[PDB]
């Protein structure tokens, strides 16, 4: 066990240090986009399944309530977390416009849709992004993998933050810690302290 | 158990019947302000707390997804869903402003804050209103009793429905009646046919 | 308006006076169901959804918590909570085991499932009454319509409780009331007041 | 921006290095405890704040569904979902109790309580804690900074897993971590092949 443990540990530190090398220009691209929509008076929408429908989560509180230090609640929805509109679309033929359904609904132009996958390919997230951009938002889309058919939907204005990794686990770690270092940056930007 | 169960019904019919005759008006003032709202491109915050929670998702659930008829996914967002937030804001000495925040952070003028509570006491939904008021959102609250401290701090352009009875229990039963008359209008003003 | 409401209150209050005479039986038989199970020291597994998953969460709530009465903390989980677990099992090919898995990996024999759906044809549900019983747990079904695919599935031990109506909204209404009047005779029995 | 970004990672990777120094006994005696708890057909309860709730959520997920490899759904629960229970618990002066009126229903001897906060002080979690040990169940708790009041509730029996590091941001993401290498470690004890 402590063989495996210590491989574990070391595989997430290796992924760290390729990913600090690979992502800060995009990471700060995304931390950017996201600061000129709240600017802007905008919101952000955020999506994701199992692991990634927690770290779209802990983005949203970040926001809502607070990251680090006391300023103004910001505006930030995740999608994932009303069971009974979850249930019941999916209690659907169309039971993959669970989240496109929200955005077309509440989605306004200069908003953004923070879209985050391990793998890219869920047709939920997808149409979320299809959804997004027939409601001129801009994206950010934490991935990892290839990026799959996410990487693939994203325009020039858009930002995709793709972990230099091909482990799920490892994804959704590096995930979270991208959320913090925006997080971080946001704060610092708008509310420094 | 069988005169106990039939004692349950009747309690429930004669309130049913009271608010039968003295809720109509009320019912129709709401559906208008809801109606009125989403005619001009705003959105529909709700927020309750325990069963009142659950009402308040059903009519998010009923808007965002559909009620009966096929049209589009109307804007409304449930307040009480997303539980990493909220346990995230109950986590410290701010308790009471787990609605507050959200509403301070999206509600927009013209907004419609959608408040359920049997009794109207509960200081997160009071505040949560005060919030709403200061956004410039008209609000529609669903109350019961004696509407409690929520009823008085509604204006000339709020509406309350107040079901007249004194058990939680049957208030609440008489709250999804309620938002399900007002889904019913709400759908056959906007998308008659 | 004014008459499309009280048509609405109408209807509601013309099936509940048919559920009065035709359930009371069926909602003793639950009602006695669960108390024994709950007496063996068994627990009660809820799951639906849309509007039935917030019925759900009423029912376990009441338990967890309280319904209207000060006594222990009652052993009653909803199945349709956990955003997490729901949004990871439907992000695969056998998105309707939603349900079942979780039923498969808690179930004991003893326990009961309670199964809430308007017309109980959904395919999670049907596979979590199917897990339920691989598990030799008892079933009690709250439905509408015709009972569907749910009420041919269920055998001498189970309870079905149909709401005599073939509209949604008064069926979930109906199932409300229905699960209060069962929570009612439950601390009636157990822990009066 | 960027030397932030870079900042970011680097404290993220310091702290992995210690972390990978210093936890490994105690990640491997967790792992230990949970695996005897299920394999005696126990289950494993789980708490958390905010972050917190999201990472008890992900391990409750891991269980529930799968990890990575294919094998049976095993019995976790997160008592941090279902949004209805916790807000009407707190919705009175109950408010700490939000999760130990959970254990004190549910908690069977043998069952375990993953128990997670940055900081170890947060009265809800306490509370479990206790509850838990009044219901003769052991305690794995993920924590950070000094371990808190939490730390100081333990038994030799319970195992608690301190992450070096005096920023909440940084203890999260060790704990996701954690989490990860101890679902692991679970299926390949109980699922090796």
């Amino acid at each position: 066990m402590q063989e495996r443990i210590k491989a574990c540990f070391t595989e997430s530190i290796q992924t760290q240090i390729a990913a600090a090398e690979a992502l800060p220009d995009a990471i700060s691209r995304a931390a950017m986009t996201l600061v000129q929509s709240l600017l802007n008076g905008n919101k952000i929408l955020c999506c994701g399944n199992g692991t990634s429908a927690a770290n779209a989560q802990h983005f949203a509180a970040s926001m809502i309530n607070r990251f680090e230090t006391e300023r103004p609640s910001l505006p930030a929805i995740a999608l994932n977390t009303d069971n009974v509109v979850l249930t019941a679309i999916a209690n659907d033929r169309l039971h993959d416009e669970v989240y496109a359904k929200q955005v077309r609904a509440l989605g306004h132009a200069g908003d953004v849709l923070l879209a985050i996958s391990t793998r890219g390919n869920s047709r939920d997230i997808v149409k979320a992004v299809e959804a997004a951009v027939t409601r001129d938002m801009t994206i950010v889309a934490l991935t990892g993998y290839d990026g799959g058919e996410l990487a693939g939907l994203l325009g020039p204005q858009d930002v995709e933050i793709r972990i230099p990794s091909h482990r799920s686990a490892r994804i959704q770690e590096m995930h979270m810690l991208t959320v913090n270092c925006l997080c971080d940056l946001i704060d610092n930007t708008l509310f420094p302290h």
